[PDB]
């Protein structure tokens, strides 16, 4: 018969069903970071794209496809069927418009809430026992859709919410210090967009706080002005939407970053968007950036961090610039 | 005194002159998928990105920078001077025009000499010592000039050549065989374009003769088509380029591939543009890709494949079609 | 009330099935060299040990726990219960006795055949779809066993073989050659141990057959004396032995090499113990080496090598050598 | 012609000289994990083994060589005659004495210091350039040791310290938190050995002070018994000797965590032992563990922790303790 036949005697076959399947859904530049970042980490042993361009989906598949060799994820597929999508253990969602230089992510809102009421059942169908990774903007309101649309429960909806913040907090925190951003520690929380909070009281090195050593640290008459570190954080996006267009790699790092607590079960802490009802006195269905304990069953656990009146005030200042957008919509 | 100084009490000044450092030259899609690819693979202890696009350049260094907490390289540099390409053991060129459409990379030819006339002179200046890895196209042709150039030994002028277009093989050959590329094994070589020859007598799954199996194998007789595999691998670029505008994520991972084996002196065996003037009866200064042995010094042997007649005459038209551009090339 | 409830919340309480677990039977140097190299591989999202000691069974599990900072495997458990091992999707067994200087491994067949007859109806009862990877020797001969005693469809079954054996035939072919072992190809199949088949007509480099290039190649007349590297493979178990006691590392980074195909579902190929009959004219239930794809359902396919004339005689000696044991057996 | 000529046309002669080259001195079960879990983690083009038992020596390169093709390390070399050791960039010293069950690690003091006399200036001789991991116990003391007899400055001579106990620290933190040991922060510094200090000012999860939240924490009127986990980690090493003879595998990881952060200049925050001296009101040149921050040239700088006036007494004790024996050495 077939060369193949030739070559190799079958015992099997379909042999099927992923058992540690990914699916990206959106092959935008946000997209293609988290897939490329997933595929380097091994965290997947099926990966699947789906968006609605079919000619861009096409080969931005076949480009991974073809580096095969030097990978450890056996099987990409993609589609504009959700069908490809079946049995994944983890579904992100990177699709949606996308703020341009000047827009906040809030600006966003209804054009991605269209588009949500599409993506969000068609993943449910296929795959009802994933957890949903939402990456599209604004994160914290839209990681809310994506539960109310979804039925799943609230550990199952995980927002990229301030992972990505937090890290740029750190990186800079680091740049400073002249440390590596690993032994940097402090947390921004809240809404990942302008209305974010540094946790001022959180920040520390070898267990060192910061503040302690500092107190004027995050007010404005910081002679240091660590203040500026935050709102280099706030401006990030913004600066590299100005000098590049979009955000990829970063975010893509960040999003393999959570994928793997969830898909390895590390019960390891991130700031994702969660929903955060009975905490610092928010009474409605906000989501936002707390540390949540992160694995097999997405967020089990939210850490409880203590914050200063200030840094209270401003985490339920976010909660109702959140919350104010989020009771108007159509979810 | 600073919250630095009150914190931490330094011994030592300066972390003075990088060990492992990569360059890559082109922060397009190329360039910066060959950045990823290398940050992941944690290659470099300092990684340097040039390009002449000011505002492009700045903003990708910051969105790997932003990520430095997921990464292991802890300095990311960024300049339209060279000089931040300082002391690198290895600088990858990806600079210049990419081909459209249709377009074949041998019209990119004088475009990308022009260019490489500017670039390959800055690099030599900083790094008299590193190995270049040219995949700007025609990787072929600009190997040669690059090594014309920089008056570098062959030895430490590698051009990406057929490493991807081998790596789209075996891939290939996989989805066929229903074996993972890995266990794959086929050479296609010559020039990283249109007449790239593929090594029917070579292809083997576990050092058994795919031609042995099936003497058909290669030729228009073949009831099984095994010649549309090479086939679909000269079209690969083209179709991803038709379907999403360019190639990125194949070329990045194959050219991290040649990174680490460099890096590490590995000694493995890649199909690489290099001088082949003397074998296959080639009197003439013609790169094209045959199997080499790659470390630490680059290019330290050459394979000697044995090839059938047709295999060695489709590599002398290789070796001819590209002796024929080179000729001309008063640079 | 505790501090724990004071700073961890709750969402989410009982959970608990390990989508990724890993067993290892037997904390002997194998078992653990298997535990660390699987640890640092990340293939599990759970280890479990069992074995009889235990002190020593408690002792190992608590080195590896303490290194949990620099793992990313959550959960390390141990017992001499079977209970611990419950949901595992890979058992390797390393118990038994091993060899001592001058022992063929072929001499502790009836002492490991009784050890089988206690462990492996045990690893069935709590983990039934479970791959079975047997590591104790002689490994032919106890896959045998194990596949008789579990019950299991032969694909679930699978001895470690000779998949050390050719990566140390092609650490020494790459020693003589100067190429790394990545890029010297040779299959040692059959017998783990002393009729073991070295398949010179299968050694390439680049795909350039050696025996071509070389036709006294593994024949006494050999001025080369490339026979002399099997004769190395052979013994490199006894000479190691002799030296240090045991041999740990290599068959540790062995295993967790098939563990990899095998969680990853890489369908890789691996000379791993199987069924054989029915090829090269052997009509027994004879399991020895012959490259086998690996994957998530463990060997669903075998590579048909073609064989020299006196290397089929050679491979139908060692069936024989197995068989005439395999015959005799007490359960 | 050879078959090494037909198959290989050579371009390039002698090679040579490492440029990434770590050596471990003492090839007992602490000096092979530290050789596997460097080898994993890809941290050198070369290792280098020695000792003074020469079959148990060449057997253990053996056995690792026989891995090299799951590996990224082309060159293992051991031998007694430090020539070996030439041109490394780290140098491990684990050989020496090691603690019985019941046997303080101070009481290794002048056994391991005669051996230092032998090891350190041959180590010197040819790796001058080179920084010192000790690893050998008294570790806090043979540190000062090998900074006396090497001559080196004292950014390159490191004790592993307390890496490991605050590894050990954190597992356990973990384990009652139900937190993953990354992303629970704890120092534990001092002696590595019976006066470690936990600094419970510095206990947190998610910048969320632990000491706050529950204030007993330390204490013996404690309820939950925080102090417990400390003597627990004191007990450890004793322990695991108990009950599997010796320790390994979480001191072999702890070192190659150290040597990560060294090789690829990360500057991470790790507790290692140094010199204290000016700190803590501590006059003398007392080696022990604070945070400092590590890279390519070793300790660059110290993280200054602020302590409790408690935890500051029991670090001035261990510090203490640790003179009255260093004041008695002799050379």
């Amino acid at each position: 018969a077939t060369l193949k036949d030739q070559l190799i005697y079958n015992l099997l076959k379909e042999e099927q069903t992923p058992q540690n399947k990914i699916t990206v859904v959106g092959v935008g530049a946000v997209g293609m970071a988290c897939a490329i970042s997933i595929l380097m980490k091994d965290l997947a042993d099926e990966l699947a794209l789906v968006d609605v361009i079919e000619d861009k989906l096409k080969g931005e598949m076949m480009d991974l496809q073809h580096g095969s060799l030097f990978l450890r994820t056996p099987k990409i597929v993609s589609g504009k069927d959700y069908n490809v999508t079946a049995n994944s253990k983890l579904v992100i969602i990177t699709a949606g418009a996308r703020q341009q230089e000047g827009e906040s992510r809030l600006n966003l809102v209804q054009r991605n809430v269209n588009i949500f009421k599409f993506i969000i059942p068609n993943v449910v169908k296929y795959s009802p026992n994933c957890k949903l990774l939402i990456v599209s903007n604004p994160v914290d309101i839209l990681t809310y859709v994506a539960w109310k649309i979804s039925g799943f429960p609230k550990n199952r909806v995980i927002g990229s919410g301030c992972n990505l913040d937090s890290a740029r907090f750190r990186y800079l925190m680091g740049e400073r210090l002249g440390v590596h951003p690993l032994s940097c520690h402090g947390w921004v929380l809240g809404e990942h967009g302008d209305s974010s909070v540094p946790v001022w009281s959180g920040m520390n090195v070898a267990g060192v706080s910061l503040k302690t050593l500092h107190p004027d640290l995050g007010t404005d008459k910081d002679k240091e002005q660590w203040k500026e570190v935050h709102k280099q954080v706030v401006e990030s996006a913004y600066e590299v939407i100005k000098l590049k267009g979009y955000t990829s790699w970063a975010i893509g790092l960040s999003v393999a970053d959570l994928a793997e607590s969830i898909m390895k079960n590390l019960r390891r802490v991130h700031p994702v968007s969660t929903m955060i009802k009975g905490l610092y006195g928010i009474k409605d269905d906000v989501f936002l950036s707390v540390p949540c304990i992160l694995g097999q069953n997405g967020i089990s656990d939210l850490v409880k961090v203590t914050l200063t009146s200030e840094e209270e005030a401003r985490l339920k200042k976010s909660a109702d610039t959140l919350w104010g957008i989020q009771k108007e919509l159509q979810f």
